């Protein structure tokens, strides 16, 4: 593993919110385990747990990212996405975003989201690369309660290929 987060130590570490949402390491809920990272008070689809991973990785490499996700309120099914937030030339005002994977989850059931990703080369000027989870993109005016349900992540892992 290049990077692993199982939350079993109860530490938030470098995980962060993307807007006004709340992150919390909870106990009593986890993927085959007692702890996981809960994201709640989401009021946009793009709210979700984020972590910077570029320092763990070699620029110009391909790595395998996976994590487990679960939600337990609202609709019978819901899509969750795994996405990347990228920063180039330390320009915080010109970020880009890409979805790397997506699965449909069933209420109460843990499921794995995974894909190979490319870490852009040094010569791109890449200066941040953050993985995050969210619900499928759409804008503020179209946002509904099914979109902004709380959800859990666990067993986040990045591996060499
Ligand atoms: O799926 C991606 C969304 O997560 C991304 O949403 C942005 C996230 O950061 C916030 O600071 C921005 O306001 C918000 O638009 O949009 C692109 C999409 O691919
Ligand atoms: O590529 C786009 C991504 O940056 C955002 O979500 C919509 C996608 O089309
Ligand atoms: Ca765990």
């Amino acid at each position: 593993a290049l990077f692993k987060a199982d939350f079993e130590d109860g530490n938030i570490g470098n995980w962060r919110a993307r807007g006004t949402e709340k992150l919390e390491v909870v106990s009593g809920i986890g993927h085959n385990s007692n702890r996981s990272l809960k994201t709640s008070s989401r009021s946009e689809t793009y709210h979700g747990p984020l972590v910077e991973v570029l320092p763990y990785l070699q620029k110009g490499s391909t790595v395998h990212i996976s994590f487990w996700a679960m939600y337990d309120e609202g609709p019978a099914t819901q899509v969750i996405n795994g996405s990347l937030e990228k920063e180039f030339n330390r320009d915080t005002a010109n970020l880009e975003y890409a979805m790397f994977a997506s699965t449909t989850l069933n209420k109460g059931q843990w499921k794995k989201i995974e894909a190979d990703i490319i870490v852009p080369a040094e010569s791109t000027g890449i200066s941040g690369l953050r993985m995050y989870a969210e619900t499928p993109w759409k804008q503020s005016s179209e946002v509904t309660e099914t979109d902004t349900i709380p959800f859990y992540v666990d067993d986040v892992q990045i591996t060499a290929t």
